[PDB]
């Protein structure tokens, strides 16, 4: 049985050992902040090693995937993927809103009882959306590989912009799509670039295979340091009903809505598809990042589920960037819970604008130093609530982010198969002629 | 008639509509600073899309152009282009000085009457020239793609340098020329690099062709927001004679001096050459940037005027970087006008040093966050005037910069044809053997 | 005799003329700080031109060298090189410690008599080593080409990290080694990348050949400005015995230890090997940088000593990065001298930990804005001395750094030949089959 499922067994054992070690250490010892930081060093090393891979993999994969297909086939496949992503995000938002409204978690809990943690950023909604469009079209290609643009209102007001660290994934993907479309039409004139980027993609995948050897040791310390950070369980008991509502929404979505759509589109049992993606699901639940787990999702979807490479290389990065089913559900539930916490009544129009803002904000927001907090503030402003109410939820974000990430990865994995089945005729036509 | 001149007709219609919209909006409505900024969003998007193209196009074009020619042919062509650029800049400076001296605009106008706008930077002349030489030879190739070097005097004085945003075009072009010279001599060993950069150049040109579709909508809002910014026309009336002198100099240069030299060198009617470049001229007059309009100039000069690609790819980027006929004329006229504004008499030696400083400063200065203001301050210091007198002219810089840009582009376009005619024998000899 | 040794003769003449000019200028004239800075402009230009070459040369050379060999041959060659580097650094540290202890320079000199210069940085040992491991694995490939990571302790303490300028050579070399290993195994799939990087390496070497023409003029002003900076010779007389001890250690190492090991391993006379590397030795003694002189060492070792390119391309960059025989000897001598300056007795265990800290700190530290000062502070903290005692030695660092650099380059040059002789069978086996 070994030498075939060694990676999965090692990951499971590392997760179990890390949970046990975190519980034992935190319970039977007292550590300072500096010692707690020093305890999680291998996890940080694994984090930066996985971050090192994102740029070459995304660029080469997008260019190769777009360049392989014809222009007409590419347009159709992209349209189907976009429609699927939008529909799934909207359904997730609707389910979240319905659940949080029905359960009514915030009615009993008082605002004064709940403690406050973290700091609230200052957000302008229009400036945030305009910054999103600006980052769609960067000014410098080299700067976009490690930096992003942001505008702030300053003084009777003037807008001033600056650049800060953090890779601009959206602009890079837009440019990679346009470049692959252009070099596909050149034919014999652009073949050398196609070969260059194909070789680069293969090399990056082999490097990821190398990193997979060290992954378990970093995973152990990552989950252990996640457990050690929480000082007390009283806040967890105080936020029990809200976390239960969020987890119920995520579980219902992942177990019912996506498998039902998959079975309706492609007449196959979706649980074998989910079993194929189990390794990527555990990776997403541990690392808690959708872009860093992309090569694992690539490998799972291609080797286990026998999905076509032409569909996968195109679909997976775009889904990793713009498909946020777990996030939008979270935002909606948190917004309505905060509204119920105060003595504020919610009308039908308020629910509608909350849903629209959550759907657009999650899809648009691909990466920001504080992306979730900014989008949560935007939703709260849309409903009219103060931005300072975000502090109430921050205590359990480190715990819920992992489940949100794994839900996003599951959505992308299901979507790749659905789009592959939808465009079965085009692939046959293209390969025969 | 359509489907052949659609781009030109759309650009003309967009310019007319933008002027009309700007006039109507500013006259029949009152807007705040924030609303004025929000009104020009499509123009800013077009700006950053055009800036995204500069780096790959310049690098690939320079490498391909130098690598195609032989070393001896390259040296001759470069020498002819450099001599033409220097001579045209010197003639422009002389014409400017003669005109501003003859008209005497500053005699009547009092210094106290003219209002003051903007902020005056602090400039050291020797430090500025040394920074120019430093930027000729950058320390890092990756950093030079999006940043530039500057030194300031601080304390009995010590020099401290730092890096700020803004692409270092001069250093990139120097390195690209050296690299293309080196890989041309390698022969069979460097062929793969030649193929790589040829394909990159073709892809970049196709991407520019894509951007040309959205250009008109951005142009409309660019010219409209340019018109809306000016608060009142009283300052325009107060600076009427100075603007008239500058426009007279630019028009005389563009209509007489360049066509005469072109007709003398190559026995052809230069107005058909200008008609071929009309699209690039309108692009430069709208965007007001010489580097961003380079692909349009490439396309016009190659498709319409049937200029050789070997000459064009070498000549156009260098001219875009170091040929500043419109700027030097502006600087000279502004300097002498400021001198006439005060009770200061100008001697022959003062005129000579003004002309020399304007010629060297404009040619050397290719790109700086505030390039024109810094060079104007340098010229004022050379004649001995205070740097605070720059504030008087800033009011109409946004209007005059477009005409200066279009004059620079026209000079480059004429120079490419003149150099092509001068080196007709070398091309034939190289292609036969 | 000319046209064959023109570069060497020009360099020697430039060194002599620069020493003469520096002595005459400083003695018969008085210059301000600004004028002293302006006097060394050509040297600074040569400095930045040599820095421009490091990134492409290192990346292409490492990728090409690793990709050429088989995986098993690569592992053996790397292991032999690593063992040689560690052994030579340890021997250098032991010799330094023995010499400084025997001579006893600090017994007579009082602490109060010695003047203090410069500023002492704040260093945390554990944070420094963790930063070294972090820089081994960077987060962004584009950012690693011009920036480095550093963590500081801030407030009951929290760790905050930031990025500052300075190329991350260690992370780039680790990635280049892994990439070359991966693309070597791909075979026919990775051939285009191999060709690309081979051509890039050849082009970079030709560009270095171009820079060699301007090198002498910059060297003259570099050595002249080095001489002019020192205000008085009294401090040199006060630090005479310490400088004599350091120079004795360096000379003994370079003349006895390395040639003896070379002769023992490969039965050849090592002084002809040293004569071959004379040009690189003078380059290192003038520029005082090990990475900037790497192409000169490449050319000397390949053309003059007939060393195999497969061994050289692999060995020389790693040695330039991690082989610091001169530095560790310096650190040990300085530490023990500072200890003798105070009324502090040194035990055997203290000597052992000093030697271990010097050996590990010099090898690990490849490049930092203040690398020597930080490692000296680390050693002083390891022995328990205050970090403020570093100010005593800074006066002669600009003089001693050149000798340290030339010792490092000599060690790398000897190591390449020793490793080539050790792995003679593998090369024959690989080329026959
Ligand atoms: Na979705
Ligand atoms: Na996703
Ligand atoms: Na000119
Ligand atoms: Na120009
Ligand atoms: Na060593
Ligand atoms: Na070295």
């Amino acid at each position: 049985f070994l030498k075939n499922n060694w990676v999965l067994l090692s990951t499971v054992a590392a997760v179990v050992l890390g949970i046990t070690t975190g519980v034992l250490v935190r319970e039977h010892s007292n550590l300072s902040t500096l010692e707690k930081f020093y305890f999680a060093f291998p996890g940080e090393i694994l984090m930066r090693m996985l971050k090192l891979i994102i740029l070459p993999l995304i660029i080469s994969s997008m260019i190769t995937g777009v360049a392989a297909l014809d222009s007409n086939v590419s347009g159709k496949i992209g349209l189907r993927a976009v429609v699927y992503y939008f529909a799934t995000t909207l359904i997730a938002v609707i389910l979240g809103i319905v659940l949080v409204v029905s359960i009514k978690p915030g009615v009993t809990q008082k605002v004064g009882e709940i403690a406050r943690t973290g700091s609230t950023p200052e957000v302008s909604t229009v400036d945030a959306m305009l910054d999103l469009i600006r980052n769609m079209f960067p000014e410098n290609l080299v700067q976009a590989a490690f930096q992003q643009y942001k505008t702030k209102r300053e003084e009777e007001y003037k807008i001033v912009g600056m650049y800060s660290d953090g890779i601009n994934v959206l602009g890079l993907i837009v440019f990679a799509l346009v470049f692959g479309l252009v070099i596909g039409k050149m034919g014999e004139k652009g073949q050398i670039l196609v070969d260059f980027f194909n070789a680069l993609s293969d090399a990056t995948m082999k490097i990821v295979q190398i990193i997979m050897w060290y992954m378990p040791l970093g995973i152990l310390f990552l989950i252990a340091g996640c457990i050690i950070e929480v000082e007390d369980w009283e806040i967890f008991r105080k936020l029990g009903l809200y976390m239960a509502t969020v987890l119920t929404g995520l579980a219902i979505h992942s177990i019912v809505i996506l498998p039902l759509i998959y079975f309706i589109v492609v007449r196959k049992n979706p649980f074998r598809f989910a079993m194929g993606m189990a390794q990527a699901l555990l990776t997403a639940l541990m690392i808690s990042s959708s872009s860093a787990t992309l090569p694992v999702t690539f490998r799972c979807a291609e080797e286990n589920n026998q999905v076509d490479k032409r569909i996968t290389r195109f679909v997976l990065p775009v889904g990793a960037t713009i498909n946020m089913d777990g996030t939008a559900l979270y935002e909606a539930v948190a917004a309505v819970f905060i509204a119920q916490l105060n003595d504020l009544d919610l009308g039908i129009g308020q629910i509608i604008t909350i849903s629209i803002t959550a759907t657009s904000a999650s899809i648009g927001a691909a990466g920001v130093p504080q992306a979730g907090l900014v989008t949560m503030v935007i939703v709260l402003s849309a409903v009219g609530l103060p931005a300072e109410d975000v502090t109430l939820i921050i205590a359990v974000d480190c715990l819920l982010d992992r489940f949100r990430t794994m839900v996003n990865v599951l959505g992308d994995a299901f979507g790749t198969g659905i789009v592959e089945k939808l465009s079965k005729k085009e692939l046959e036509q293209m390969d025969v002629s």
